[PDB]
């Protein structure tokens, strides 16, 4: 459309605060299209005016930035190409034919988001108010929310999961896939990674696998970007590829809580520097895993769901990485910066 | 005893100050002499007296006027007149020394209860929390100074500072004697096992230079909840999960870590655990005191550490208290 307006469309739909929708609103879709649409139409339009608010928010230095403006480039597109349809008939196939189309286009547009974020923020021109963390975890948990929403009618509308969403979700499983994929990467760099060691513990069920209502892609990447941060400190710790320690998980269900602890003997880190692992800065790699997000990301990814991602070292041993998912299905609500 | 009608006067003067907090090796450095200790002691001493004590003022109408913080408060005005009289007293002189000791060892019997009686006074009932961390860290703090002096001026310790602390060896105290009030309570406890990873040099036992009793009472009242959420949570006297410590020595921290299968917390509840508002079990054995995890925070704290509890709400907590593994990085904190 007329993009000389994208000031005031922002301007407009900024006015509107996020509208978070429950594990229940997402599983009840078996709603309908125009249910999906009539919705998205709006939704959408609100939380991609309100992160783009927080865009020309950023520090001028990293603002002009070529990577940021390209995804910035991409925002003000995938807005206006969803206004075209705030006028459309809801009841016509292509009205909905259409928008599936447009939604496809941009999740498809969106997809190097980070990659090139993380462009614009590598070649950023030194170091004293890294205020590029504070938007960067807003930034990236309106993004998940904003995929979230695009695949689920994306895929709902095109086990026997309801959009990206699994009903009954192995935890196991998810692990073990997790750790295949990061062992690959692994093995194909060191061409040495510790083997793996899965425990549960089900407390609500005392012999039954855990399961759980969550979407397996939000999980497979929390699991595999710390699988392959515990790979590499394994790696890195010893010298005899024939007797590095297994890296050890442990499942337990609690009535509230879905625990998850990832333990490793990768030599751990000081207590001095724990919360600087989650910096968007930080990064113990030789540079371009060695990309520094895959902590606050992946903590971004189970606060999302209302979540948590902790890691508790001990130097000189090793390090404990903990997911923390809710239980109950009831308890699983959308969570999103400010609005 | 100074007439106590200046002591408004006195607060004000010395709360004008700011503590000076001390090295691990300053402390070590007192074999300077007792005259140096003497000197030293009757200025720090009331400056963070004099310094907590205009907090207490800060505290709530509501819980100021309970008899038991008002008795505590009555201690430490007291205590602070004691320690004054040596203002102007000869410190080449010999009396005056053994005077001041005579004096510090009042006092500390004197203050030996101020934690339970603040708690019958936390009884008369929320940032309560913000006040009691600093003022039980202040208290620490003296604590640790009266006892420098009296221990050094008066075996192979520096006063409460043993510089060769085995940390295994504190750990099987503090097991055994917080095994003692369960079995007493229960009559069924866990077992316990301890392993070592010395990082730095790689098969001799962990040391380092710390105050044992202050590693005991951290490393006690852990103990004392991992026994109690393990006898807890099952029903078998002959099946008890043990207890497990890990001992990690690297190059910067002493990490102790304490691991039990008593079925842990929500991660809802984390934070609650050290609210000094907060216990699971009654006003009362083995628990119903609800400070014995903040306190034992702040004994890590003290000498720039920190207590950290992970748990996995169905299996288990960890309780993991970190150090400084190095002397040189262990010098005392303080709250204003
Ligand atoms: N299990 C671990 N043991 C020791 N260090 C870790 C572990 N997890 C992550 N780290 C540290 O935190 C840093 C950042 O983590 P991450 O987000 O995975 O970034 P990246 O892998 O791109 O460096 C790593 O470079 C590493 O030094
Ligand atoms: N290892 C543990 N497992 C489960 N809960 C614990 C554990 N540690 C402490 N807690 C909880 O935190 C509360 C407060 O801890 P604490 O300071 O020791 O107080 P108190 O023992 O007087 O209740 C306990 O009542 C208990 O419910
Ligand atoms: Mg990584
Ligand atoms: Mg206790």
């Amino acid at each position: 459309a007329s993009l000389a307006g994208a000031p005031k469309y922002i301007e407009h739909f900024s006015k509107f605060s996020p509208s978070p929708l429950s594990m229940k609103q997402f599983l009840d879709f078996g709603a309908c299209e125009k249910t999906s649409f009539t919705f998205l139409r709006q939704e959408l339009p609100v939380r991609l005016a309100n992160i783009m608010k927080e865009i020309n928010l950023l520090p001028d230095r990293v603002l002009s930035t070529p990577s940021v403006q390209l995804v910035q480039s991409w925002y003000v597109q995938s807005l206006l190409d969803i206004m075209e349809f705030l006028d459309k008939d809801p009841e016509d196939h292509r009205t909905l034919s259409q928008f599936t189309d447009a939604l496809v286009t941009i999740r498809n547009r969106h997809n190097d988001v980070v990659p090139t974020m993380a462009q614009g923020v590598l070649e950023y021109d030194p170091v004293s108010n890294q205020n590029i963390q504070y938007f960067l975890d807003r930034f990236y948990l309106s993004r998940i929310s904003i995929r979230m929403l695009i695949n689920q009618h994306t895929l709902i509308f095109d086990p026997k999961h309801i959009g990206s969403i699994d009903p009954n979700c192995s935890v196991s499983d998810v692990v073990k896939d997790a750790y295949d994929m990061a062992k690959l990467l692994c093995d194909k760099y060191y061409m040495a990674s510790p083997d793996l060691e899965i425990q549960e513990v089900n407390a609500t069920n005392a012999t039954q696998p855990i399961h759980m209502v969550y979407v397996p892609s939000h999980l497979y990447h929390m699991l595999f970007e710390l699988f392959k941060n515990a790979m590499r400190a394994t790696v890195e710790s010893h010298e005899s590829s024939l007797t590095l320690p297994p890296i050890k998980i442990m499942v337990a269900l609690g009535e509230e809580d879905l625990s998850i602890k990832m333990s490793d003997r990768g030599g751990g880190v000081p207590l001095r520097k724990i919360e600087r692992l989650f910096s968007y800065m930080y990064s113990t790699a030789p540079t371009p895993a060695g990309f520094g997000y895959g902590l606050p990301i992946s903590r971004l990814y189970a606060k999302y769901f209302q979540g948590d991602l902790q890691l508790f070292s001990m130097e000189g041993f090793g390090t404990d990485a903990v997911i923390y998912l809710k239980a109950l299905s009831t308890d699983s609500v959308e969570r999103l910066p400010v609005y």
